[PDB]
């Protein structure tokens, strides 16, 4: 399987730059580039990405997506001298021509094609491109918003007829609309494009009617094109998510893309001046991370804008942080979206709702059974010492009098050990471990991590019995997967009960997205704790996704052993690819049904479920 992340760059394209006074562009600076690369090397980051050589883009690449007579309009600029180079660039919006940009232009545009190439050719297994000029602004016939080539657009096209892929997802989270990227793919259903944009009632730049929500595509193309204005500025972690876990994600795991891209425009993080948005560097961490179980992880993260020169690096590299597999960071303050993006959201999903289903050293450690010895991932290893021993001691006495099983004792021990080295080494991050007796196995994993301390610790549970978990003082979520309806008491338990039959899956996905992963976040907690019985294909996801919370730190209790099952959690919690889930018989709507109750029972203490403006009394 593929391995590693590539890193396209080259200081060429940081040489040209604006000649003459213009307020509009004079944001646009070579420094952009430097500095985010340097922000790569200062972390180490750059020195562990495989450097992908960044090569030009043919003239049949470039006509891929745009004109001949706008190409070879464009080819005369390096002929020109500054007075012909101005006005040039007068005869677009927001964008400046240097001797130079040509050169640089078709490097952007053949650095993202290199990077497509290394990805689909299985050499990396995913990668970012730092290319100038940006993109996603240019069009068939015009440059536009400093973008003279769409390098985006290019890797789309280029995938598609090179690779023969039916389906590509383009995720635009750039403050601005990638107005270029919707034009070229408008009636197109095999490229599905989402943006966010600053768009304040089309008053801010660039005023385009069709950036509104109600740009839905055209023709064939209809429900492939999602835009999500924001007509506020300020907007929040909470509100990326939001967008994330009630438009973006439903549509992308039910449209199940052989590609994704990502025009990656830092413009939308805090402290810069055409955003104007309150977003950290490191919800791009999270961004990317729940973007990697699609495709098999096979991602292309390339560049577009991003202006405050602080502001930009540390973005950068939380996206390479979690390209590389590294733990993403915890995000703590988490609540309801603002009423605005509450209103944006809202109104895409209605507008979307006739296109698509959902709407209206060592990483891990595993402990098998005594005996069982498997093969294991290059970052995982098997499991004891005498100050455990003599806890499990200890505990045993106080609370398991009449308990001899010394096999129940071995894993006792174990999940001591792998807790300890889990939280307070910070050598391993999680661990799984094969468990007997669920009772005395959860109860000793989820009481020692509360002393560890884990201030907070969610618990996800695939079963059907009572737990010993106690969640009546705010320091545990319960989260069940069961087979029998309960009646969900508190506002600290999440109960799904699916009707079982072959529309599990989508149901199960849309409860993760939906119901569990915006829970979970809000809930922030310090560990995460698995736990399936043996009782009871889809868990592969959402070991990943649950991985970005609780700084990667997840336990799972596995009772009973299943090899099929073990090497899948093992394979998720060490970052492996997770094989792409195919097409999902839409949701039973008893089970729908279910899930927006369970919304209802609980948005108005978990802020992030809400997906619809609340009433006001
Ligand atoms: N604050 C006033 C609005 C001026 N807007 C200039 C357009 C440049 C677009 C660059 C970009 O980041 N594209 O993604
Ligand atoms: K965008
Ligand atoms: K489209
Ligand atoms: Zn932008």
């Amino acid at each position: 399987a593929a391995s590693g992340s590539a890193l396209i760059f080259d200081e060429e394209m940081s040489r040209y730059k604006l000649l003459w006074t213009d307020p509009a562009c004079e944001i646009e600076v070579p420094e952009r580039l430097t500095v985010s690369y340097e922000a790569l090397r200062t972390h180490g980051l750059a020195q562990r990405c495989k450097a992908v050589p960044v090569r030009q883009a043919t003239e049949q690449e470039i006509l891929l997506a745009h004109s001949e007579e706008y190409l070879e309009a464009v080819k005369q600029t390096p002929g020109m001298n500054v007075e012909e180079l101005m006005a040039f660039s007068k005869k677009y919006n927001d964008v400046y021509f240097h001797q130079n940009i040509y050169h640089c232009a078709k490097l952007a545009a053949g650095a993202t094609l290199q990077l497509v190439d290394s990805v689909m050719k299985r050499e990396v297994r995913n990668g970012m491109a730092l290319v100038r000029p940006p993109g996603h602004h240019s069009q068939r016939s015009a440059a536009n918003g400093f973008c003279v080539f769409n390098n985006v657009a290019f890797a789309a096209l280029y995938a598609k007829k090179n690779y023969n892929l039916n389906r590509i997802l383009i995720v635009d989270w750039d403050v601005h609309h990638g107005q270029g990227i919707q034009y070229c793919f408008e009636e197109d259903p095999s490229v599905l494009y989402f943006s966010w944009h600053r768009y304040e009632h089309q008053s801010f730049w660039p005023n385009l009617p069709e950036s509104d929500y109600s740009s839905v595509g055209k023709g064939k193309g209809s429900g492939f094109n999602i835009n999500l204005p924001w007509n506020k500025v300020g907007m929040t972690n909470s509100d990326y998510l939001a967008a994330f876990f009630h438009v973006l994600l439903p549509v992308a795991y039910e449209f199940d893309p052989e590609l994704v891209i990502v025009s990656a425009g830092f413009d939308s993080a805090i402290g810069d001046p055409e955003g104007e948005m309150c977003a950290l560097p490191e919800i791009f961490a999270h961004l990317t991370h729940l973007l990697m179980p699609l495709a098999a992880g096979k991602m292309c993260v390339v560049l577009e804008g991003g202006y405050n020169l602080t502001s930009l690096g540390q973005s950068v590299c939380q996206t390479v942080h979690s390209l590389l597999g590294d733990p993403t960071p915890r995000i703590s303050g988490l609540g309801t979206a603002c009423d605005s993006a509450l209103e944006s959201i809202q109104n895409v999903r209605n507008v979307q709702s006739s296109y698509w289903s959902s709407f209206k050293s060592v990483r891990t450690v595993v402990v098998p059974p005594p005996g069982v010895e498997l093969t294991l991932p290059k970052n995982c290893q098997h499991s004891i010492s005498e100050s455990t021993a003599k806890e499990v001691q200890r505990i045993r006495d106080k609370h398991f009098h009449d308990l001899t099983d010394q096999n129940i004792l071995r894993s006792l021990g174990n999940i001591i050990s792998v807790l300890d080295r889990m939280m307070r080494s910070d050598e391993v991050c999680n661990g799984c471990v094969v468990v007997s007796d669920l009772s005395v196995s959860v109860q000793c994993a989820l009481q020692h991590a509360l002393t560890e301390p884990a201030e907070r610790v969610l618990v996800v549970y695939v079963g059907d019995g009572e737990l010993p978990v106690k969640t009546n003082d705010g320091k545990v979520f319960l989260v069940q997967i069961c087979t029998k309806e309960t009646e969900d008491k508190c506002v600290n338990r999440l109960t799904l009960c699916l009707r079982e039959g072959e529309s599990l899956t989508a149901g199960f996905m849309q409860a993760l997205l939906g119901l569990i992963l915006p829970v979970a976040y809000e809930f922030n907690p310090a560990l995460v704790l698995g736990i399936v019985e043996e009782t009871a294909r889809v868990w592969g996801h959402m070991t990943c996704l649950i991985q970005g919370l609780a700084r990667g730190r997840m336990l799972t209790l596995l009772q009973g052993y299943d090899k099929d099952l073990l090497e899948l959690t093992v394979s998720a919690l060490s970052g492996a690819s997770i094989s792409p889930l195919g097409p999902l018989r839409a949701p039973k709507p008893e089970d729908v049904e279910m899930m927006e109750k369970q919304r209802q029972r609980l948005q108005e203490r978990w802020g992030l479920l809400r997906c619809t403006v609340s009433e006001s009394w």
